This record gives structure tokens, C-alpha cells and sequence, in this order.
């Protein structure tokens, strides 16, 4: 019978990472998305032909199912993500992914995706020729790509990220959330090679690179428009994102959106930002041990004045009120802002009141911990409502429409 192709799928954690995915609740995540944008409302002047290059999770899948169910628009996405098969669930992006084609075509909306590299060549000609065939441009190129490493899509060297100060060593904090005990360790200062390498990786040359690979295609609409998701934070977390490897790859983020203004905003008024998005639960969030602790304080802190939310909230706001609205948030180097409400001083004055009296006795007292190992597992489909962890479930779970590179 068919149990042995099922299977009852529950979370397993190995190195502070959920390796299973579950396709029934990350479904449900899906649509619990979907039903937020449409619960608030259409987005008018919105594109209509979207390229959302890392559209299988976090904030890169916010933004597809905005642009989709809230602007109306065809969607084509890139990115990263295993198939399942039996007795192996496939990661989260693929089981999203899956449930955005389903519920896209439903509505009658273009879904379109392609799995592999973004950083190579192949992709980036895959992706032009879908867009050639299809939709003929896309108006709005989406760049929210998150990895630890790339291939450099000439040389073939493999560049990787760190997480690292600058400068001199510092004490970080953080949560061990597999032992729940709060604990410090010491980061040693960033070589230069980490920082070159880090700018690679995070930096703005791929994000350039797709750009002048579609516009010598030629794939973009006049007024054609192209943004990037960043984060910036505040002091408690400044050593490694303000000044630390990857505050350096931010920084080439900020210089090379510049270029793409001036080529875009030739072609019919089009318009590039860097968008900075406030601090969220991603996969690899537990790894990282500062990010669980600022997040669970950041989490309690902002529940209490009523302005928590999660991606598909923030990116349905930066689209209605700065990508197609006119309540833009620009800052002096001309970055849109939607992460106001984690930097509000009040906001920030508590969480540091409180990352000083955090300690193993009192975690569930002076943070939301539980929130977030909630949004965590919520990730990987776990702990959703209506869905019954029970029943047995095909993890090989298919794509219509899906290019594989
Ligand atoms: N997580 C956070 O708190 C914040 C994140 N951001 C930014 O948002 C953007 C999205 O990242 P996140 O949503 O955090 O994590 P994420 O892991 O949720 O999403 C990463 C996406 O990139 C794709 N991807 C990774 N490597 C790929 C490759 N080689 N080729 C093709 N696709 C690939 C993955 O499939 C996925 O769709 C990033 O630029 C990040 O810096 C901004 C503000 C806060």
C-alpha cells in the first residue's frame, strides 16, 4: 500500500536546523500569507510582471505573494531548494513554493519558477529566456537572495560570508536555544580576505549583474523598477552589521543601487532602492546565538506596544506605502525604510534595559522565547493550526512549471 511512500514527518533538529519540512503546514503558511494580503486589500499601480530573485522563503516569498495577490501580478521566482522524496522531506522553500503555484493558479495568475544557482550565468539566461517566452518584461525585479556562500560566475572561486567584527574582537551574547542557557562568546576581528569575501558573497555585484544580464536581453518595462532587502538594526547588533564583515557588504549594497537608479531611471522614470526590512525568524536564525535573543526580546518588546509582525507585514506595508505608494520612507542616503517601528527609541532603550538582566532562570519572564521557537518551527510547517500532524503525508510533493537548472 500507499503508507509506504508516506510518511508521518516531524521536526529534527541537527546543528541548531530543522532538516525535515512539513508540505501540509507549510501550505497552510502559504495561505495564511495569501489570506493576510487579501484580508487588507488590492495595492493599486502595483507591477504586473514581477522577477523575485530568492522567492521560496522569508521575505523573498512575502514579497512574490504580495506582488501576486495583492498587486495582481504574474510572478516568475528563482531559487535554491530541495525536492523531497520518499522517507525525505524536501526543504521548506520547496513545499512554499509548491503551495504559491497551487494557490496562484487557482486565482488565474502566471506562476513560474526556476531552481538552482542565481549567481551563475546558466540561471540568469534560463531566467531571461522564461521572461522572453512568457511574459515578454517584467516590471519589477525583487533581489532578496540570502547565502553563505557563492560561486563566482567567471573565475569559479568559491567565496564565503562571515560573521565577524571588525577591528577589535567583541563579546556577543546570545541564546543557545538547543540547551536554553544564555551564554557570551568572543568573535575574532574579520581578515581582509573575510571582508572581500563577505562583499561578494552579500555584496551588490550579483544583484548588478542581473540587472545588465536583462537589460541586454531585453527584459524590462519602461519605469521599470528594482529594489533590494537589507537590514540594518541598532547598537546591540552594530558590531556585525553596522561595522562588522557583513556592515562592509551593506556598504557596497549602498553604492552599487546607485548605478542601477541611473540606468533605470533613464528608462521611462524606473526607480531602484535599497529597502531595509526589521529583524525576523529565518532558518538559520538559531545558529547565529545573538539573533534568538534579540528576537525574543524584540518580539516581547514590540507585542507590548501592539507593532509585532512578521514578513508577509512588513513587505505588504513597503510595497503600499514606498514601492507603489505615496508615503515613501526614504533616509539620507536614500534607502526605503520599513523597519522604523524596530528602531523606535523607546522600543530599543527597553531591549537593551533587558539584554542586561536576561539569565537562564528568567528567560521566560523577561522574554518571548516561546514566540519565538513558535515562528521558528512555524517555518518548516510545524505547529501550524488545522493541520493534522498525525496523518501520514507523500513528501514528494511536485511543481507544475518548474525549471530546473
Ligand atoms: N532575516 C532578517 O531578519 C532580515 C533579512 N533581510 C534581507 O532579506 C533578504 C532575504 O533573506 P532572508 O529572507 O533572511 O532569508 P531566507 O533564507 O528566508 O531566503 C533566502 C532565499 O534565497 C534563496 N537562495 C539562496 N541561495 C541561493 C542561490 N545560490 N541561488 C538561488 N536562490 C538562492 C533561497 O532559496 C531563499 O529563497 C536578504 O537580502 C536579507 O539580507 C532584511 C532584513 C531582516
Amino acid at each position: 500500500g500507499s503508507h509506504m511512500l508516506e510518511m508521518i514527518i516531524k521536526p529534527r533538529v541537527r546543528g541548531f536546523i530543522c532538516v525535515t519540512a512539513h508540505p501540509t503546514g507549510c501550505e497552510a503558511n502559504v495561505k495564511k500569507q495569501i489570506d493576510y494580503v487579501t484580508t487588507e486589500g488590492p495595492i493599486a499601480n502595483g507591477p504586473k510582471r514581477v522577477l523575485v530573485i530568492g522567492a521560496s522563503t522569508g521575505y523573498g516569498l512575502a514579497a512574490r505573494i504580495t506582488a501576486a495577490f495583492g498587486c495582481g501580478a504574474d510572478t516568475l521566482g528563482v531559487f535554491f531548494e530541495r525536492p523531497g522524496e520518499e522517507g525525505k522531506p524536501g526543504t521548506s522553500g520547496w513545499y512554499n513554493s509548491a503551495a504559491f503555484h497551487k494557490f496562484a493558479a487557482q486565482k488565474g495568475l502566471y506562476a513560474k519558477s526556476i531552481n538552482g544557482d542565481a549567481f551563475s550565468d546558466e540561471i540568469k539566461q534560463l531566467t531571461i529566456d522564461a521572461i522572453k517566452q512568457d511574459l515578454g518584461q517584467v516590471d519589477q525585479v525583487i533581489y532578496s537572495l540570502a547565502s553563505p556562500r557563492r560561486t563566482h560566475p567567471k573565475t569559479g572561486e568559491v567565496f564565503n560570508s562571515a560573521l565577524k567584527p571588525i577591528g577589535n574582537a567583541v563579546n556577543l551574547r546570545g541564546l543557545d536555544t538547543d540547551k536554553e542557557v544564555i551564554k557570551e562568546s568572543v568573535l575574532q576581528p574579520a581578515t581582509q580576505s573575510e571582508i572581500d569575501s563577505t562583499v561578494a558573497v552579500m555584496g551588490g555585484e550579483d544583484w548588478q549583474m542581473w540587472i545588465d544580464a536583462l537589460l541586454d536581453a531585453g527584459v524590462l518595462a519602461e519605469g521599470a523598477q528594482t529594489t533590494a532587502f537589507t537590514y540594518l538594526g541598532e547598537k546591540i547588533t552594530h558590531d556585525i552589521y553596522w561595522n562588522g564583515s557583513i556592515g562592509a557588504a551593506k556598504k557596497d549594497l549602498d553604492q552599487k543601487v546607485l548605478a542601477i537608479r541611473e540606468s533605470l531611471a533613464a528608462h521611462g522614470g524606473g526607480d531602484a532602492r535599497v529597502s531595509v526590512l526589521k529583524a525576523v525568524v529565518v532558518q538559520a536564525s538559531s545558529a547565529i546565538p545573538m539573533m534568538p535573543l534579540y528576537l525574543s526580546l524584540l518580539f516581547k518588546v514590540m507585542k507590548e506596544k501592539g507593532t509585532h509582525e512578521g514578513c508577509i507585514e512588513q513587505v505588504y506595508s513597503l510595497y503600499k506605502d514606498s514601492l507603489c505608494g505615496d508615503s515613501p520612507h526614504m533616509d539620507q542616503e536614500g534607502r526605503l525604510r520599513a523597519d522604523y517601528k524596530e528602531l523606535d527609541p523607546e522600543v530599543q532603550n527597553q531591549v537593551q534595559q533587558l539584554w542586561d538582566q536576561v539569565t537562564n532562570d528568567n528567560i521566560y519572564q523577561l522574554t518571548d522565547f516561546v514566540g519565538y521557537k513558535s515562528e521558528f518551527l512555524n517555518l518548516f510547517g510545524f505547529g501550524i493550526d488545522g493541520v493534522d500532524y498525525d496523518a501520514d503525508v507523500n513528501p514528494d510533493v511536485k511543481i507544475p512549471n518548474l525549471i530546473q537548472g
